């Protein structure tokens, strides 16, 4: 949020401070990378979601929907990574476990999500920097779902 | 802005296209470059305002306010550069010309504003692309102050 830093400093009749400028400088510097990551995760979304569903294959009853949802879970994660804002994951995963746990298995879902993390991480073996971003944003997705 | 792209992807329940992914790459590159310019103008604000002030001191009947306003102009410019939105300058310099011609001299203010532009630009000697940016935004600031009442 660049407009949000501005509206704060405006209120105090002041220039943006070093941290504020440094945080914004990084938000943009890391853009290229965050987008590289989202491109691979997308290009390989189907492979990734396959690995996750098979890992819990025998716990699934509606296959159409688990394949939908695992894909969605990955999609909102590519959103977050592109926006470099983990709150996107936080808002759409709100009260979602309560729904899934009625629908099928909450535990099965978490094991699947973990395999999504794994599968994603498998594409950044030569790039520890990117791996950390993928881990970070994935972890946020699993933790919000656990609640 | 990226939220803009993501939100209209979110409504089709789709991943981002490579087109959208590439238009986001440019946006980010521009943003980084703008923030490098804001850091410099902000780190060097005082130096930049003194030079502006010194260019017109003989005519100043209120040093504190003149310094303050000089600082306020540069301030809102970095606001605009950070956001990449020049309308921040249009909106906050509306009717500023009349207020200031009454308080002191509009002719003096313009000279001083020229010097802010000059001084700011002197931190980007080895960087034509950054200079173009600084210059566009400064020119907006000056233009909108020299608009009709
Ligand atoms: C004259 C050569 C110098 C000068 C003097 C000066 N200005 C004022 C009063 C005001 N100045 C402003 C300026 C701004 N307000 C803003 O929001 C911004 C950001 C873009 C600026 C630059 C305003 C709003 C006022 C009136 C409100 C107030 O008084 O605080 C005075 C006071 C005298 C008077 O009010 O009649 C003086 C002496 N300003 C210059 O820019 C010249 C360098
Ligand atoms: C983060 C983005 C996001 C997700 C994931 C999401 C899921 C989501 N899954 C749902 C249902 C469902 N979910 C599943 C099951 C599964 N789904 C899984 O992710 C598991 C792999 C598996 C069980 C563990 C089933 C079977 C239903 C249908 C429930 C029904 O028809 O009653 C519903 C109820 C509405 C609907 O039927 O579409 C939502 C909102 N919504 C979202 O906005």
């Amino acid at each position: 949020l660049a407009v949000a830093t501005i509206t704060q400093a405006e209120q105090q009749d002041r220039f943006l401070g070093r941290g504020e400028l440094d945080e914004l400088a990084s938000y943009f510097a890391s853009g290229a990378k965050r987008l590289e990551i989202a491109q691979l995760l997308t290009e390989n979304s189907e492979i990734i979601v396959s690995r996750a569903a098979n890992r819990i294959f025998q716990k699934i009853e509606n296959m159409a929907k688990s394949l939908r949802d695992l894909s969605w879970f990955l999609r909102y994660a590519t959103y977050a990574i592109v926006a470099g804002d983990p709150n996107i994951i936080v808002v759409n995963t709100r009260g979602l476990r309560e729904i899934i746990e009625n629908a099928c298995s909450g535990e099965a879902t978490i094991v699947a999500l973990q395999e999504i993390k794994a599968a994603s991480l498998s594409y950044f073996r030569k790039d520890p920097e990117a791996a950390e971003i993928v881990s970070q944003y994935m972890d946020v997705l699993i933790t919000e779902f656990k609640a």
